[PDB]
């Protein structure tokens, strides 16, 4: 079958035929995109894949990238629907493209996503990333790919030949070169590539944009719950030397009181066993803390030329079409992993000493005066114990410093700048959601509605959230194709407005009608994105 | 007339019979309570006046204090209304009496008003302070006294023999002890002496309580929009003394590059026409501002053994009844005194530049951070630029730094040590006001209601202001006689709950029934009485 079998720049493919409920599908999944970053690669820049005789077998997904397993709740869905659904292995670099079959008539647009994980896990394997649905019935030629996470993708002695940094970065920028050279030959427009991703991989579309060499293999950009811009995306140099060395050192590299050879320590480690990188990842953070990660971006000035703050500050984004947003309790699921009084297991209504010290895990950097802010602002003075709302109020706090203010700072910088911005709020919690209600609508599970789950009947969400992901794919499509989420010149009742400075426009994305609102947390977000960081950076 | 003839313990009375529209009362106007303190008696504490042959004259008002007189807006009701209706003369110390006509049976409860002017100005003699009314129809004997405002009731050099401060408390203690022996002879109950005033009278009340001595003579207390532990109502003696001798020296005193002896000071102070004093008042001030006033209580350690703070925090006030309480907008009045942009003649919708400065004005000892910290929480993220919401911030921060928020520090405070306390907010804004609407209900205008001005027919309120005010009345010779200012035992439906550190109980004084409210602006006042401080002790 011509539709299952395609020559690549650099070899031929065979596809399978993968049946959606709208019907057929073509995929192409474990396509190399890159030499293996094993052995003496571990910690390089990617290179470009060699080319193959014969012809690659591409019916099947590849292995995960080497990374961190969530242990805490075994044979739980909601941590484990996040975990390796593949074989682990350092030689991971691949991508999948699903194309409607058969292959579209002209040149679709394409939907590069880019998975998210804290920079330290993840994979385009995973069930949730699914991007049968968005072919088949939006039409579009979706692609997904793997990028180092973890030590692997980030560990970085900055200034060093051989583990210079961001290295997780470029393997996502090669399998966009590719895309650009290659995705023709699934039906796909090298002239409509939009980037999508949510947590780190929202992150990491950022810095796509915020990198000169990204720039010319996209064109639109969507960044679901997540910035470059926050306090966990990226590190500086100092740091990042300072947790690599540290890593190093708990891994007997180098051994004994050796010393100021970057290249061997690089050698050395090039040597430990995987697992032994990962077994030490969580110790090298500075502080106990929640939502913040070992192993992510560094501002070398390279590939991030200065700090993402700076960027989106000065950043001519004056044509850029943007989609940009955020879930009702962003929050809530990184309490779980770390806040003394959280659980799944009970409602997690916690003492207001425990909110105290939340609110110093929550906030690792704050100084005591800048946690005593924080916590002025989120107490609520008439009911300074109760409870519900303490437990709420952490969440907040959690989920206003790393994703709400952070997204609505980049929003406002990017429009300010030049760019079209769109922005929501997800708010509908799946039926299916199997985390307890007190975690409202938790980080992350807009992804199933996005990637269209729903459609498939098994699955069994409600015709509501079938018709509503229908809704959502149609936007992100419709943004996709035009550059607007909105109904094509048919002008179907409710619109989505551009966010802006002055109006601060953004809409509720759930089950009823679009409801436009304004200002994201404009006052919360006026707190930790204007006033907080003087304080800080005057403690 | 025998009811106009009363022999008092230093001399006989002759008084004059008023008539106030539901009967006649006594009234006994301009009482000597002390020896003139004049020459050289100038800042020195008062003295009892000596006995007296023949009949003294009371049918009368008496020369109100030598004090600053307001210009600002001459002709103008709203301001002038404050301003001295009698002489001006350093030969001030009377006080007055109103009974009810005839002579009341037995020992009717007094209430003794103390008035308010930012310890700068002010007099008994005024309209507004009719005592007639509450006496006339609650059958009360009320009694309203002058006390030296100014440098002559202030101008402090701490330690010093001949200027040693707070004698404009002391002449209130005076009058007070006069009360004490004599106002048996007008039907008056010694026993249940109720002090109460307003603004700086408020804040006075409030030093009887914080001082020993003052105990003795009285039992219950009510403080309106005003209280002794604030930013504006104390100095320490370093800046009593700082403004002292500033002042000194621009009045020529001491002459040359003299020093170093006090009295020579004073001597040469005692000696300047009473209006050099008043001609420099104003130019002590430490910094540009409103709501700071250059002469007032100083903790000497004497009065006051330590600041009002110290004190309502570790004061035992187990068995004391008071009623506090504050009106819709305490900060529009002062916004006209002195902050760019604001007139009673327009709708002052300020720039936002205007109410950044506003702030610092308004906020003299905040430091820059201590500022912006204000500003953060007064701005409106969402229409930071709106100058109909600016204008009214700049009337909260100013009203909530100086009136509301010390209330709260001190209705709790009080509450959490014993008293019984109960609170209020009046929102009525009277008819006849002649400010312009935009200062809602202004610092000091609930007096006429209390006092019981609707009740006469030719002022011309409404028929609901006339019973609005006899309500009001009714709960402050209630709180007055028994200690609780509802309906007797007679628990005519609403009902005044005691504001409790645990509930935080107020209620709504306007023209519908009580309506009981928890929190006076709690979040706002936690800013202020709780975080701003630290924040300020920071920088």
């Amino acid at each position: 079958d011509p539709q299952l079998l395609v020559r690549v720049r650099g070899g031929q493919l065979r596809g399978i035929r993968l049946k959606a409920p709208g019907g057929p599908v073509s995929a192409f999944l474990g396509i190399p995109f890159a030499e293996p970053p094993v052995g003496s690669r571990r910690f390089m820049p990617p290179e470009p894949k060699r080319p193959w005789s014969g012809v690659l077998d591409a019916t099947t997904f590849q292995n995960v990238c080497y990374q961190y397993v969530d242990t805490l709740y075994p044979g739980f869905e909601g941590t484990e629907m996040w975990n390796p659904n593949r074989e682990l292995s350092e030689d991971c670099l691949y991508l999948n493209v699903w194309t409607p079959y058969p292959r579209p008539a002209s040149p679709t647009p394409v939907l590069i996503w880019i998975y998210g994980g804290g920079f330290y896990s993840g994979a385009a394997s995973l069930d949730v990333y699914d991007g049968r649905f968005l072919a088949q019935v939006e039409g579009a030629v979706l692609v997904s790919m793997n990028y180092r996470v973890g030590t692997f993708g980030f560990l970085a002695l900055p200034g060093s030949r051989e583990a210079p940094g961001n290295v997780g970065l470029l393997d996502q920028r090669l399998a966009l070169q590719w895309v650009q050279e290659n995705i023709a030959a699934f039906g796909g427009d090298p002239m409509s590539v939009t980037l999508f991703g949510e947590s780190a991989g929202a992150a990491s579309v950022g810095m796509h944009i915020l990198s000169l060499p990204s720039r010319s293999l996209f064109h639109r950009a969507v960044l679901q719950s997540g910035t470059p811009n926050g306090p966990w995306a990226t590190v500086s140099a100092g740091e990042a030397r300072r947790r690599a060395t540290l890593l190093a050192r708990l891994v007997g590299c180098p051994p004994g009181g050796a010393g100021g050879n970057d290249t061997e320590l690089i050698a050395c480690l090039r040597t430990r066993p995987a697992q032994d990188l990962v077994d030490h990842e969580w110790h090298v953070l500075p502080q106990e803390s929640i939502f913040r990660f070992s192993f992510v971006p560094v501002v070398d000035g390279d590939f991030l030329s200065d700090t993402p703050e700076a960027l989106i500050n000065t950043g001519d984004f004056q044509d850029l079409q943007v989609l940009v947003g955020v879930v009702k309790d962003e929050g809530s699921y990184f309490l779980v992993y770390g806040v003394p009084g959280f659980s799944k297991d009970n409602e997690s209504l916690i003492s207001r000493a425990q909110f105290l010290a939340g609110v110093r895990i929550g906030v690792p950097q704050a100084s005591d005066l800048a946690a005593e802010a924080v916590v002025l602002h989120y107490t609520d003075w008439l009911h300074p114990e109760d409870p519900t709302h303490l437990r709420d109020a952490m969440s907040a706090v959690v989920g206003d410093h790393n994703v709400v203010c952070p997204v609505a700072q980049l929003a406002g910088r990017l429009a300010a700048q030049g760019a079209r911005v769109y922005a929501y709020i997800f708010e509908h919690r799946a039926s299916t959601l199997t985390w307890p209600l007190w975690m409202g609508v938790p980080h992350g599970y807009e992804i199933e509605f996005i990637f269209g789950l729903p459609l498939d009947p098994s699955l069994n969400y409600t015709t509501e959230e079938r018709i509503f992901a229908q809704r959502l794919m149609k936007y992100w499509t419709n943004f996709a194709r035009t550059g607007d989420p909105n109904d094509p010149r048919d002008s179907k009742s409710p619109q989505w407005p551009p966010y802006t400075t002055a109006a601060q426009q953004y809409v509720s994305l759930n089950l009823k009608p679009l409801e436009v609102r304004r200002g994201l947390r404009a006052q919360t977000c006026a707190f930790w994105n204007r006033f907080l960081p003087k304080l800080l950076s005057a403690t």
